[PDB]
């Protein structure tokens, strides 16, 4: 059920990878490098899923579906940009931002797989940085790149806020079920965590980008 | 014999990367990046396949020379880079193209160093993978890029040509060489394979940038 | 003594990293860039450095215990530093990113041939630090030759402090190949707990103390 259920997701991904690159030859005011990242973004997890359908990602340690922070560490840190990138569409960049949240994301993503590989108290360490690093990304997102999206009108904010919660709600998913699972305090099934960690990217990735592309699509007119 | 080769390839690349720094010294009109890049890739892979030469680079799983791909995953994505900035020489930068690439290649060099260390069906599907993004990235070059290109001229646009043939014919290679050799099919003897991955890379390298380099530079006013 | 020596280390990078976000509140004409990359360094090695504390960042291999955590700290502290450096000697006038991207590559090269050489034993290793030793000359020729020149092209005021910034880096990285050397990765003439100290005392100054004197002496440019 395992390897089916990754296979689904690796051609759930190719879909939406496809779809964004159908959206991108109509652009609609929206530039190239929001439809690459939100491309990258899909194909890369697929390709991380993939390995996992065929029983390459993972190792017993508990199994650690190693896959899944390969997938992560160039995955999320991708989809923060996106979200800056939307807080700054139609007005000045602000890299040194967007730079702090792959930074910040880089670390989170790390410090999952270490707590990961860690036993007892030594997991807790890792794992308790990686969630001070997502409460930081959380800061950023409602405190200074919301108000930059504020800068850039009503409805570029009104949309930048929707994209802001869509993520923030799917991202503090991710810790709570690790927390749960057999990477952590193990209440909850291997399988249950698999299903979670199926259903959720799904959302996180090709839900995020439809939600976040046909809202900045619908300021060109 | 494989070690001295290797050792062969490394001092080959040391002298193409001083060749490159003489050249970046008179630069006639091409930028500095374009110097840095054309170092970077020699010097990399010179490194890496010391590492071979010294008996560190490569593992028994059948020998997989895994230095090679730790070349290709920095060299290649430079080499697509040149390829950009040359198609893009005299006119506004595409670095969404460019990262494009980029990306494409970083992919196809995973999935081949995946592809040797798997077995059967598996090792096929992640090569096929490989092909797909070598695929895409030819229709890039062929494409939109060669278009940028066309966009800054006729002498710049036939230089960018030659360079992309030159590329594309080298670079389909690599995977054909792979499927025949112990990696793949295990039509072709390690020492055939060893031979052809010390050759094409020498052309596809320092060849391709002495190419590359003396095509802009004669483009130069004055 | 090791596993305390090194909670300490992180402690001290964690307080010089809030020490930088509070400056970067009242930034003084210096760029946020600036405030990012001087927070980077400290917290990405007070990371690497508390995994040693835990005892993690290490293994035995060859018989001698092999500090991994150390180049998975320098491959990005050590490429951040050089990129302050290029940022201070381009302040106020166009920025080279070809050059501070050459200071990048081979400072991240230097950093593995580190690590290979850590990895290696009998000639081999003195080949890899060898070519680590070329790199930082390079670095070093890089600082004080075109990349000063760039600092002299910015004013007499910002050439100074470049100046003073480009030797302060230069008198404490060249220390790091020689206790490397002199150390259990090399002819092993240095006990492991001295050179533990060394790469505890050096960073401090090389990370925090470094910042420290570039941040101070970029804001002291500013007219309020
Ligand atoms: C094993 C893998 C190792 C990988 C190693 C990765 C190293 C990470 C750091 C790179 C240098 C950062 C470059 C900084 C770019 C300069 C920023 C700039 O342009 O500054 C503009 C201005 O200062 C703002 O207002
Ligand atoms: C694990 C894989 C890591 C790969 C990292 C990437 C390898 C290096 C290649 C980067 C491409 C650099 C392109 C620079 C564009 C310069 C454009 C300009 O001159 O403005
Ligand atoms: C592919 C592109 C990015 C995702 C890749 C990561 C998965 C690689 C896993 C390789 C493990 C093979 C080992 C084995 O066959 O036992
Ligand atoms: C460990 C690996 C970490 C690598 C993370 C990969 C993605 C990182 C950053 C993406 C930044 C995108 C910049 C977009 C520029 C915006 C524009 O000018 O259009
Ligand atoms: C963990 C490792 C992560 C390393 C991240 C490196 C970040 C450092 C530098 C970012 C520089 C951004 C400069 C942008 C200037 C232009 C602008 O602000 O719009
Ligand atoms: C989950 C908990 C953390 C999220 C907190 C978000 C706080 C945003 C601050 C808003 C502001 O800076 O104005
Ligand atoms: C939807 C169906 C409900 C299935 C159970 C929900 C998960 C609870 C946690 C667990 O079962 O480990
Ligand atoms: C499995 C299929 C993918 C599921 C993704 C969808 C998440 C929700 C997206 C809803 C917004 C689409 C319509 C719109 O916003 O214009
Ligand atoms: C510098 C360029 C990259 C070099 C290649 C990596 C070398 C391999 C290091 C492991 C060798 C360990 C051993 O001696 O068996
Ligand atoms: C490796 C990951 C590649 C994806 C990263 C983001 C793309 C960044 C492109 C920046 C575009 C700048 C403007 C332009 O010249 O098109
Ligand atoms: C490590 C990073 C790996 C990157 C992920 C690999 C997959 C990326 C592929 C994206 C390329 C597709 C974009 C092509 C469209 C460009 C165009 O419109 O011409
Ligand atoms: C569409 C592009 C894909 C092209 C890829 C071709 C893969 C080559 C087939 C692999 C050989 C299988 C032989 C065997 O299984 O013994
Ligand atoms: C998913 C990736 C799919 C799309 C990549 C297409 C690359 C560019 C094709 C354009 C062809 C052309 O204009 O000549
Ligand atoms: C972010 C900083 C990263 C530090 C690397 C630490 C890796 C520790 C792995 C655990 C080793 C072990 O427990 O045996
Ligand atoms: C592993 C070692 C190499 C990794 C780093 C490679 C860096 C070299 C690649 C590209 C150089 C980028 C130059 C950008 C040019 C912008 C214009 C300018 O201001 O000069
Ligand atoms: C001992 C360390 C070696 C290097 C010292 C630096 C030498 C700098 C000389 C170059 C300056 C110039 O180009 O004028
Ligand atoms: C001042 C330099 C300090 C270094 C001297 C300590 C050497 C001790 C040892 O040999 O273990
Ligand atoms: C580059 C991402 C490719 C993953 C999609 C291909 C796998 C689909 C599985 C269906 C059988
Ligand atoms: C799974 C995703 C496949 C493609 C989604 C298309 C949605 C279009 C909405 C209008
Ligand atoms: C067995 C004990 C489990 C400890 C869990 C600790 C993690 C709590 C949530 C993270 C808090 C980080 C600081 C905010
Ligand atoms: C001004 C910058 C100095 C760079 C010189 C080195 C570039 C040539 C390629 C490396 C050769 C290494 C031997 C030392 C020279
Ligand atoms: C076991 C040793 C592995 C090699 C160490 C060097 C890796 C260089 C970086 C590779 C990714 C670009
Ligand atoms: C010696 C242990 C094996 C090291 C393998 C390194 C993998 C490098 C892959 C680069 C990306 C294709
Ligand atoms: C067992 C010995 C067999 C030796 C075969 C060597 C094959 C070398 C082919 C290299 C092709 C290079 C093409 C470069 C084009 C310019
Ligand atoms: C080694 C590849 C071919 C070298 C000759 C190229 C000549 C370019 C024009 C000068
Ligand atoms: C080091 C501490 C930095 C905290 C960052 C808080 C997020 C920005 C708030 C404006
Ligand atoms: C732990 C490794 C990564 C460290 C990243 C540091 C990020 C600092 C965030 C600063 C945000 C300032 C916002 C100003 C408004
Ligand atoms: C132990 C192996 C994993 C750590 C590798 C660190 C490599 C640092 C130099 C790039
Ligand atoms: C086992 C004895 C070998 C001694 C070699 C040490 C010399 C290394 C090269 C030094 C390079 C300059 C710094
Ligand atoms: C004035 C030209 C540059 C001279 C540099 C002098 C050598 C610096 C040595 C650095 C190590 C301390
Ligand atoms: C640019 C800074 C380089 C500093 C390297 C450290 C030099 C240490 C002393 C030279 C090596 C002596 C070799 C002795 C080998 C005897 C066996
Ligand atoms: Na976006
Ligand atoms: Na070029
Ligand atoms: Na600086």
């Amino acid at each position: 059920m395992i390897s089916i259920l990754h296979y689904g997701y690796s051609f759930i991904m190719l879909l939406g990878a496809l779809y964004f690159y159908l959206l991108s030859k109509d652009p609609k005011g929206v530039p190239a490098s929001e439809y690459l990242i939100a491309m990258v973004i899909p194909l890369w997890s697929g390709a991380a899923y993939l390995s996992i359908a065929l029983g390459q990602g993972l190792f017993q340690y508990t199994t650690i579906y190693y896959a899944r922070y390969i997938d992560w560490v160039i995955s999320t840190p991708l989809l923060l940009a996106a979200l800056a990138l939307t807080a700054m569409f139609g007005g000045k960049k602000n890299l040194t931002l967007l730079f702090s949240l792959v930074a910040l994301d880089v670390f989170m993503i790390i410090t999952g797989f270490v707590a990961d590989l860690s036993i007892g108290t030594t997991k807790y360490i890792w794992y308790s940085l990686g969630v001070i690093a997502l409460i930081i990304i959380l800061v950023i997102t409602f405190g200074p790149l919301r108000r930059i999206a504020l800068s850039n009108g009503t409805r570029l904010a009104r949309h930048y806020t929707r994209v802001a919660i869509y993520l923030s709600a799917l991202w503090v998913c991710y810790p709570t079920a690790w927390l749960l699972g057999p990477s952590g305090l193990g209440l909850a099934q291997e399988l249950t965590e698999v299903l979670v960690f199926i259903i959720l990217p799904i959302f996180s990735k090709v839900g995020f980008s439809i939600v976040d592309l046909h809202g900045l699509r619908k300021l060109h007119q």
